[PDB]
């Protein structure tokens, strides 16, 4: 019943589910469990150079990290070894500390929304997709796309070079042209033609109101994912389900990196039903 | 039901009982409960200087530290705050992290020994006590004799400049002469004349057999103390118990000094009964 010991190095962390969800798994089955913000905007850890935050890690028994924005790239060059995903993504958010301190980088968001397609969207036909933002949780959503059956991937930014950038990445990952950047200004027609679209940017939150596009260009045969969490239903997705699309919600991705990284964390088959619970709880 | 964060920066922690003493308590308190060992001497932690080991803490959300040998006295130049005992003293043992990261030094060694007597010599006659050992714990178990009560505190060591030392350290904590260093050869005929004796040798230890003094100087109105925790029934301790003497030994103060430090840590009042069953169950 050995005590397990994780933390979150990244900026502005007070809201994340992630610790929670850990807390309450590592308890459940029987281990004691701690998981801490490692904030660089807070008290705390604010000044400290990643390395310095990594290191500190090893040196008092950590077991794991997850690690997030702006951090995601950078740690890499820091770990022992990182999985072929994550070295091919250039992005990690999750370091297995091995007991004698070594350090593993893999990238559970890849994971985790792929898990969700096929959680949440079990049927979806995925010869054609857009996909509208290339940011950091996009250019994780893009690859899971692709190596989980998604045949073409459009990807639009309203920064062109972002999209660009994405679609060399996943197509090295890959081996082959999965993703073509198009441009944002007319994406409508571009979601109108394919099998569905997932929204990557944003929009959906109460900050950022509204759409990454005009609903307009939906039809009932389109499936659709959104990345935000919160709400649960964007007023995206709850355009798609009014026309009776199936919809992918942001929490799946969300829970699925939690469950992903604790049974890496860990050794520990995580119960997703509890994990998930925890997420909506709070 | 915030989870709690502890550590323990020393060399050579496997057989500590401290962890566990702390995490079971924290979780018997309805809160999760890590206490890492940080063991320069091992793995994750050689090499690394305290002050990086105590920043790291700081920097990685813990909640306070024990601090043991070789840092108890190293540790005070580092620390914001440092309570009155240890800073006479001149050694902590526990280090209370602020929630935004203040450090404040404290020496449980200290209040743990005296409540020991308190617990189990409640009627010990302490007008003259000799205590053999003027090592790292004897320093903190000479102040907490001569403050709960003991009027004469003859200290002999092997290393006669050591006992000096601890002599002038705690008369100045107290403001009298409380302590006198005495040699130990001859030691047997001045416990002879004394309420009471202590061990503070490794004497007694599976890998120290024997006594640090001859006990056919004591006598059925002797008390005896005992430093060492296992054996918990030291051959002194044993011998003493055959004349009939009242005896305290070496648990007490090893479950005090937790005690006391997870009522600084926490705010939260520790089960006694409880962390001494932990402590005897390992
Ligand atoms: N579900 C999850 O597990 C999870 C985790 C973290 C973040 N998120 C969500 O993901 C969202 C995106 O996060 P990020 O870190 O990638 O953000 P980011 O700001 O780095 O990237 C968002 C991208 O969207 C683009 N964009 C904005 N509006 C657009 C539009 N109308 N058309 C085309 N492109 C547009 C921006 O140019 C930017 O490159 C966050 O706002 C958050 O809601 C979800
Ligand atoms: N109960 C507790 O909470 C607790 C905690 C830690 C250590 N201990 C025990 O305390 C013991 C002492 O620890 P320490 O770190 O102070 O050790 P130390 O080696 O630093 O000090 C022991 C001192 O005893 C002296 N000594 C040895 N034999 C002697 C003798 N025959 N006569 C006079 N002096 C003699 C040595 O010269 C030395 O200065 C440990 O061996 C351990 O068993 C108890
Ligand atoms: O929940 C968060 O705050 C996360 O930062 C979200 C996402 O970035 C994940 O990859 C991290 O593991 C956790
Ligand atoms: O149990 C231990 O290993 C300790 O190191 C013993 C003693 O040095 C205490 O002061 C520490 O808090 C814990």
């Amino acid at each position: 019943n050995d005590s397990i010991l994780l933390g979150l190095i990244g900026q502005g962390l007070d809201l994340s589910r992630t610790p929670a969800m850990h807390e309450a798994e590592g308890l459940a089955q029987g281990r004691a469990t701690v998981y801490r913000r490692i904030d660089t905007l807070g008290s705390r850890a604010s000044g400290q150079d990643l390395k310095t935050l990594l290191d500190a890690a090893l040196y008092l028994g950590f077991n794991g990290l997850n690690i997030t924005h702006p951090y995601k790239q950078a740690v890499l060059p820091l770990l022992d070894e990182v999985s072929e995903q994550a070295t091919q993504l250039g992005a990690v958010n999750t370091v297995v500390i091995d007991a004698t301190g070594h350090t593993t980088g893999h990238n559970t968001d890849v994971s985790g929304f792929g898990r969700g397609m096929e959680e949440g969207l079990p049927n979806a036909k995925l010869d054609s997709v857009v996909q509208v933002g290339a940011g950091g949780v996009g250019n994780a959503v893009a690859y899971a796309l692709v190596t989980h059956g998604v045949q073409k991937l459009q990807v639009a930014d309203l920064d062109t070079s972002r999209a660009q950038a994405l679609a060399d990445v996943i197509n090295n990952a890959v081996g082959r042209e999965a993703v073509v950047g198009v441009d944002a200004r007319g994406i409508e027609d571009v979601i109108a033609a394919a099998d569905g679209v997932v929204n990557a940017t944003p929009m959906g939150m109460p900050a950022h109101p509204g759409t990454a596009f005009d609903v307009s260009c939906l039809t009932k045969d389109h499936w659709v994912g959104d990345v935000v969490y919160m709400p649960i239903e964007t007023e995206l997705l709850k355009a798609a389900r009014a026309l009776g699309c199936e919809t992918l919600d942001g929490t799946r991705m969300a829970i699925h990196q939690a469950v992903d990284a604790f049974r890496l964390f860990t050794g520990l088959e995580p119960d997703v039903s509890r994990m998930r619970e925890t997420f909506l709880s709070l």
